[PDB]
């Protein structure tokens, strides 16, 4: 038959706004290809409904929200501002719906609303593979530069990994009205520090790039690390030159030729970087997930719901049940979520850094284990004359160069140091 | 009085356009971070003179005017406890809190033996913590005494 | 002049250009050509000009 889902997008003018953005053409494309796609649904098509809503909007959101859910969807989408988020969770636990996570910023740690899965990498699984990267290239020095609080509560464990293993870390502010990191790259370079922690967004990792690029870091000296997830979406190949170990984590698997495919359909059909971005992939996961589970399941029957009181649906609890155990594999690739959080943990990250070939692979983390990656002796033949050459003093059995010491023997211990060639003592004729 | 669970924004709202319908001079707002913020947006999407008792994380990008706290600035605080560790010249700081509610209030302190030096030692308590005997004695042996605590 | 500022374009594509480098151009003209990014980084270069 037919089924609809609640479609969450937010905008900087919301309705108002007239432009549109690469998240619903996305959504839109993934809708238009698993209503073409029998390989999965048997009989089944789906639709939805758009809902534009502006920045830390929460009365036209939940507005919007219950207007849907009255008309009637099976699914619901997460914002991407924390307390739209925040509102949409109150909703689909006060008003039983299913929901998804696109955007994950720090729920509450107390609250009973579980009623709901999130698609996004733990930070706590970003900040072990840190962790061991590091250990891996046995790295003491660290600074951390944001711009955004919000990252700095999702890095908090970063902030306290020295308790795990002992490392110095530095924390570094760009306040958004000025792309000027300036004084700070002047702070960590006079500080003696090559070594920096990236987590902003694309936009300001290109400003900071550039930045960098003015005062001239690029290196062997050099080695960094962005803990941002959009790399691969940043244009980087006037940089690829510079000779400087850049390191980052990819989510996105490239390695299958289907997900390969999606990739240039989306960048075709988009009719424009000019590349695939994180979030697209994350609402194509997730709206594949909800398809899936939805066929997995028997059939329901969507419930109309006032905006004014809370009304029971019975399928529910066992569909929120069922999305509970969702397993499907992605472009991002495993997806799993704990059987009591939505929080996603299971999830395999492409260890990839630059080099003047441009973009490669250098190895794979996974929460199980962590990452997975003179020429000439000189003949000197020596008599045993004291204390020329004399048995060296020792409780070990001695043999060749050390069976024998003395005056000579040091002598010519240091000079072979000095011009570094070996030597091979030999008994005398 | 109306009285709501915690983490609700759903019957938030609706009591508080309740009340607009009875009509009020100004509205007092809730204690959770969700649910304050909650109302911060239907404050400013209705006008109304909005009173906030605790303390909210206000992002730099959202447009509201109607938002007034009396609770004091996390930054003044972290301002009066810098200067009053500089008066005691501690140059041992060791971090104390149960959760990510007060990074504004400890990010100077991050800053502060770059400002002059001082030796820190962050220490995030598990959520779940009631019997903190093993950091304690763990910080025993740090010879740890001159402790800064964020607590409740 | 056209090809010191090949030169410099280069020197940022592949990032040798720093503090540490000291650079010396036979060139009269140098303001020809905006020379703004090259400015920062410290970079330790002269020149002459009529």
């Amino acid at each position: 038959h037919v089924i609809r889902i609640g479609g969450i997008f937010e905008y900087a003018d919301g309705p108002n706004a007239q432009v549109m953005n690469a998240e619903e053409h996305a959504f839109r494309f993934s809708a238009n290809i698993i209503n073409r796609n029998r390989t999965l649904l048997p009989n089944t098509t789906l639709t939805y409904d758009i809902q534009r809503i502006h920045f830390h909007d929460s009365f036209e959101a939940t507005k919007k929200a219950c207007d849907q859910l009255a008309l009637g969807v099976v699914a619901i989408f997460g914002p991407s501002q924390g307390s739209t988020t925040n509102a949409v969770q109150s909703i689909c636990n006060a008003l039983e719906v299913p929901h998804i996570q696109l955007r994950w910023k720090h729920h509450p740690l107390d609250n009973k609303d579980t009623f709901y899965v999130n698609l996004y990498p733990d930070y706590a699984s970003l900040s072990h593979a840190i962790l061991d990267l590091v250990q891996s290239l046995k790295w003491r020095s660290a600074t951390v530069v944001y711009d955004d609080s919000t990252g700095l509560i999702r890095l908090q464990e970063l902030i306290m990994a020295p308790s795990r293993y002992n490392i110095r870390l530095k924390i570094r502010q760009l306040p958004i009205d000025s792309d000027d990191s300036r004084p700070l790259l002047k702070e960590m370079k006079r500080g003696r520090e090559f070594r920096i922690i990236f987590d902003c967004s694309h936009t300001m990792a290109a400003q900071i790039l550039k930045q960098a690029m003015a005062m001239g870091m690029m290196t062997e000296y050099y080695h960094f690390i962005f803990t941002t997830l959009d790399l691969y979406a940043l244009d980087l190949e006037p940089y690829r030159y510079s000779g400087v170990n850049l390191t980052g984590f990819r989510i996105l698997n490239v390695d299958n030729p289907h997900v390969s495919a999606i990739v240039e359909k989306w960048s075709m059909e988009r009719l424009q970087d000019g590349v695939m971005m994180t979030d697209a992939a994350l609402l194509y996961d997730a709206v594949h997930i909800v398809s899936v589970t939805y066929q997995r399941a028997p059939q329901m029957t969507v419930n109309s719901l006032q905006c004014h009181r809370h009304k029971a649906w019975r399928f529910g609890g066992r569909f929120m049940n069922f999305i509970k155990e969702a397993q499907w594999e992605g472009l991002t690739g495993r997806i799993v979520f704990n059987k009591t959080s939505g929080l996603r943990t299971d999830f395999d990250l492409d260890i990839i850094s630059l080099k003047e070939d441009g973009l490669e692979k250098v190895g794979v983390w996974s929460p199980a284990d962590g990452l997975n990656i003179t020429n000439r002796s000189l003949i000197v033949t020596t008599l045993l004359e004291e204390p020329f050459v004399m048995f060296r003093k020792s409780d070990r059995t001695l043999y060749g160069n050390d069976r024998f010491e003395g005056y000579c023997i040091d002598l010519l211990k240091e000079l072979a140091h000095i011009l570094g060639f070996s030597y091979e003592i030999r008994l005398v004729e």
